[PDB]
Order: C-alpha cells, then sequence, then structure tokens
C-alpha cells in the first residue's frame, strides 16, 4: 500500500502523503497541517489534538501532552524528574524504571506508557492520512531528534506499531529536513547543510554533510527548553501585570478559565505580528466581570523575547566550532519550525550567515514531515 511520513513533535504533529507523484501534506479536521501532540481522557471518551488542548484548564490531570519528553527515558533521569514538576498529570515508578503515567479515564485508573500516549497521537495521523488518500495506511517513516538514542529510537517505533504502523524506519528531523529540500542532489562534491529548528518546546540545530546521496550528522546543539510556548509566555505575564495596574493589582492567574482564554489570544497575537507589525487582544468579562484590552506591536514582542531570540544563535556557533567550521562554509540554511516564521528570528540568523537567503519555500512546520514522505516513497518502492 501506500506510505507515510509522520513527523512526531514535542508540541504538534505533521503527516506527508503522496498523491499524483507529490508529496501533500494532510490538513487536519481544522484545516490545518499540524496537530497539537496532546491527549485528554474524561469520564465519558478520549480527546486527541486541538480537542484535547483546549479542555487543558477543565481537566488539568488527566490532560497529556510532552510524551515526547517521556519516551524511551528511565523514571529517575534528572531531565524526566525536572520535568515532572511542571506537569499537573501523575508521573510513577514503574517496575525496570519506566515512567508511568497515571489518569482517570471512564471512572478508573489507567496506567499507560509514554509510547502508548504518542501512539494515540500516530493513531490520528495514520486516520487523517486514510480520509484524505481513502485507502488504508500502514507503512510509514516516522521521525526523531538525532541526538535520541536507541531505547527512544525503539520506544518511538513501538509508538507507531501500538498504533498499527508499520514503521520501515525512524529517521533523524534535521536529515529528514534536508531530503524535503532534495539538498542530496544539488551540487557536485560535499553540501554542508545547517537545520536552525525552532518549534514550540524545543530549539535545535544540526549541521550535517551530504556526498553522493549519503548524509552525516557531523554536530547538534540546542535547547530542549526553548520553543514557542516561552514566547506565549513573555506575551501572557506582560498582559497579566498590565491587567494588575490598570486594576489595582488584580490577579486574573487565580482563574484558570481567564488566564487560558488570554493565553489563547496571546498565542494568536504572536501569530498575527509575523504577517502584520500591530495585534489586538479584546477580551469582555475576561476576570470579576472586567473588560480587558490591549494593542500589542510586533516591536513590544521582539523587545519581550530579545533573550532568547539572540540566545539562538549560540548553538549555531557551538555546531560551527565542534565541527571545525566556518559559517561561510554552510551551502544550505534550513529554516524548520512553526517559530522560524517570526520576522525577527529570520533576520537575526540571516545577519548572522551576513545576508544569506535560508531555504524556507516548505512551511517550516511541515519540512520534517514532507522530508519523511520522500523517504517512506523510497523504502516503498
Ligand atoms: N505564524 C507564526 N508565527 C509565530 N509562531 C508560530 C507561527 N505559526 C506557528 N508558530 C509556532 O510554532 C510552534 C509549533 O512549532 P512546530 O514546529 O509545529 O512544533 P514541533 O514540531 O512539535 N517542534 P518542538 O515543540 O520544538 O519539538 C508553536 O509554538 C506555534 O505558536
Amino acid at each position: 500500500g501506500p506510505a507515510i511520513g509522520i513527523d512526531l513533535g514535542t508540541t504538534y504533529s505533521c503527516v506527508g502523503v503522496w498523491r499524483n507523484d507529490t508529496v501533500d501534506i494532510v490538513p487536519n479536521d481544522q484545516g490545518n497541517r499540524t496537530t497539537p501532540s496532546y491527549v485528554a481522557f474524561t469520564e465519558t471518551e478520549r480527546l486527541i489534538g486541538d480537542a484535547a488542548k483546549n479542555q487543558v484548564a477543565r481537566n488539568p490531570e488527566n490532560t497529556v501532552f510532552d510524551a515526547k519528553r517521556l519516551i524511551g527515558r528511565k523514571f529517575d533521569d534528572q531531565a524526566v524528574q525536572s520535568d515532572m514538576t511542571h506537569w499537573p498529570f501523575k508521573v510513577v515508578r514503574g517496575p525496570k524504571d519506566k515512567p508511568i503515567i497515571s489518569v482517570n479515564y471512564l471512572g478508573e485508573k489507567k496506567e499507560f506508557h509514554a509510547e502508548e500516549i504518542s501512539a494515540m497521537v500516530l493513531q490520528k495521523m495514520k486516520e487523517i492520512s486514510e480520509a484524505y488518500l481513502g485507502r488504508q495506511i500502514k507503512n510509514a517513516v516516522v521521525t526523531v531528534p538525532a541526538y535520541f538514542n536507541d531505547s527512544q529510537r525503539q520506544a518511538t517505533k513501538d509508538a507507531g506499531a501500538i498504533a498499527g504502523l508499520n514503521v520501515m524506519r525512524i529517521i533523524n528531523e534535521p536529515t529528514a529536513a534536508a531530503i524535503a529540500y532534495g539538498l542530496d542532489k544539488k551540487g557536485t562534491g560535499e553540501r554542508n547543510v545547517l537545520i536552525f529548528d525552532l518549534g514550540g518546546g524545543t530549539f535545535d540545530v544540526s549541521l550535517l554533510t551530504i556526498e553522493d546521496g549519503i548524509f552525516e550528522v557531523k554536530a547538534t546543539a540546542g535547547d530542549t527548553h526553548l520553543g514557542g510556548e516561552d514566547f506565549d509566555n513573555r506575551l501572557v505575564e506582560f498582559c497579566v501585570q498590565d491587567f494588575k495596574r490598570k486594576n489595582r493589582g488584580m490577579d486574573l492567574t487565580t482563574n484558570a478559565r481567564a488566564l487560558r482564554r488570554l493565553r489563547t489570544q496571546c498565542e494568536r497575537a504572536k501569530r498575527t505580528l509575523s504577517s502584520s507589525t500591530q495585534a489586538t487582544i479584546e477580551l469582555d468579562s475576561l476576570y470579576e466581570g472586567i473588560d480587558y484590552s490591549v494593542a500589542i506591536s510586533r516591536a513590544r514582542f521582539e523587545e519581550l523575547c530579545a533573550d532568547y531570540f539572540r540566545a539562538t544563535l549560540a548553538p549555531v556557533e557551538k555546531v560551527l566550532k565542534d565541527a571545525g567550521m566556518d559559517k561561510r562554509s554552510v551551502h544550505d540554511v534550513v529554516l524548520v519550525g512553526g517559530s522560524t516564521r517570526i520576522p525577527k528570528v529570520q533576520a537575526l540568523i540571516q545577519e548572522f550567515f551576513n545576508g544569506k537567503e535560508p531555504c524556507k519555500a516548505i512551511n517550516p512546520d511541515e519540512a520534517v514531515a514532507y522530508g519523511a514522505a520522500v523517504q517512506a516513497a523510497i523504502l516503498n518502492g
């Protein structure tokens, strides 16, 4: 049958298919090409994606996200123990030091491995692809960060198997982006490719070398706690303080629904600021019947995340140093991840590369899935 390519992201997942000998990115039920990597359990149903993410404030203990931060890892890992302190869902020690997510589902305590949560997200990707292609799908290529170990790779493959997918190969995310642009066919000799990947929760910089279609990850650097979510946090913080001074120090964070309405609008304001210089937040009866509105400029947003945007350049320096390579030696600079849509992030990378135009023709949050779909087709014959 036909083969698909899946980008199983920390915050958003994306699937690419083949129609008429080309790659199509599968739109979900909301017309979006990316789906939140969220699952939720209630007394009557399980919710996936947007439906799960939108009810997070109403059901925090049973809304699971960030399964990618847990997949193939051990319960006692310092990274796992640190992440657990910011999660409202319960994580316990299972046998063989395996993390167990503990929720309530259909009126009973239910346990899940991180790969069972990721399997739900992968099953949703299989469903939308089947609806889109009008046929059964099993063959897939699933991507992972280049730094993932054998345990994390195997657990991602297991998530695929639990979802009913035949995982033909687990490939690296930066390699998938390079494949998406046909960088393994661009010129003669050796090709140096830098993948600049800024998504919802993570920042990954990878330096690859290509020679005669063979890819080699030379160096990787980044921050697993730097993404679009942190930029929203800065906008949310600004609006929370602005409501305090407008309303005698009143704190809207005490009301989960009010904070969620604000956060939802900060996310949309941020997205508007990638195409417009002005964004408007206007929320009637936000907190204690008090109306809230604010005009947020692109300059203000850039000023609020000034430190974050600057900190993206250090891992670019780290990959070039680690490989003993100069920035002028890079033949292709590839923009990957939804947060690379931010004009200031684009301007900073281009300035660093002395005006060099990046590879950005493919939607940055779709490139990994696009590349995974190309690889899937090759492997499927
Ligand atoms: N037009 C836009 N302007 C600014 N940010 C955007 C825009 N569109 C999407 N984003 C951000 O893109 C992020 C999701 O990036 P995406 O690359 O889809 O996540 P991912 O694949 O799960 N990677 P990650 O979270 O790092 O592991 C969210 O924080 C969005 O707010």
